[PDB]
């Protein structure tokens, strides 16, 4: 199964933005992670279209989270970058060939499609149960309480 | 996310092979699902490499399941076709840039990596909990108990006849 390569970068960007007390340009986030500015901007633009970040305009501008970290799930961020479409796409092959499912018996989804859907629901539910706030609390505990504030200070420095 | 297109066909083939009392050629499975025999043979070869089917040789050969339906999970079939590699691969981006987390504090996997790994473990656990036998029981209930036996009869009908009239 393939997942958008943007997900790692986008989740890291959401975590460090919680520590920024002012808007952070995409270029500064890109410098932090030593990644293509253009590539990271595309991920921030996907987060913007999903209403998770807002681009504040001006030379004092850059990205901010649109709501508290506790209200942003990992599923919110992953679906922003990877998309909401199901991984398993049923193309109704049960309706093909000489012993095709009777048309009146196609009101329920294929049992195979339903089983694949249940697995995707388990993946989504796992991501929905964790927030950016949860990731921050883990980083505080594992890296220490000054790790993310240090990143935050670095991200906003030179602006004020 | 995105799964290999062969998965839908492969799962359907495993279900209908439970109803067949003799080997079923890829071309006969392909006729049942109205699909290119070469395309379907590619999916059956993936199932063969994973040890889930065997291609029996000779005039009355074809594919057979290698163990009972209750011993074949959806995860077995999906990994056979789509592959076992994780969807999310951590590339240790925490170890990049001017504030890079040094290895000393990288004794554990990144919290983000652990969360993504937990979600994939949940997807795998769901697919591992359902067998081909479970799908057959659902079909028996929803299509009626003659549906899959009828498919099995059709799949084995007139096998070994390859010299068709001009
Ligand atoms: S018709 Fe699509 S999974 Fe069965
Ligand atoms: S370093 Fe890879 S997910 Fe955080
Ligand atoms: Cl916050």
């Amino acid at each position: 199964m393939k997942l958008s390569g943007g997900v790692e970068w986008a989740l890291h960007c959401c975590v460090v933005l919680t520590a920024a007390s002012r808007p952070v340009p995409a270029a500064r986030l890109a410098e932090l992670h030593d990644v293509s500015p253009s590539y990271l901007a595309k991920q921030m633009q996907a987060l913007s279209r999903a209403g998770l970040v807002r681009s504040v305009q001006g030379k004092t501008g850059g990205y901010v989270l649109t709501r508290p970290a506790v209200e942003i799930t990992l599923l919110d961020v992953v679906q922003a970058v990877d998309g909401p479409d199901p991984a398993f796409v049923c193309t109704e092959i049960r309706q093909r060939g000489p012993l095709a499912t009777p048309p009146e018996k196609c009101t329920k989804a294929c049992p195979i499609a339903r089983a694949m859907g249940a697995a995707e629901a388990a993946w989504r539910a796992s991501l929905a149960a964790t927030t950016i706030a949860d990731l921050v609390a883990t980083v505080d505990d594992e890296s220490g309480p000054d790790a993310l504030p240090g990143v935050g200070a670095w991200l906003i420095e030179g602006l004020g």
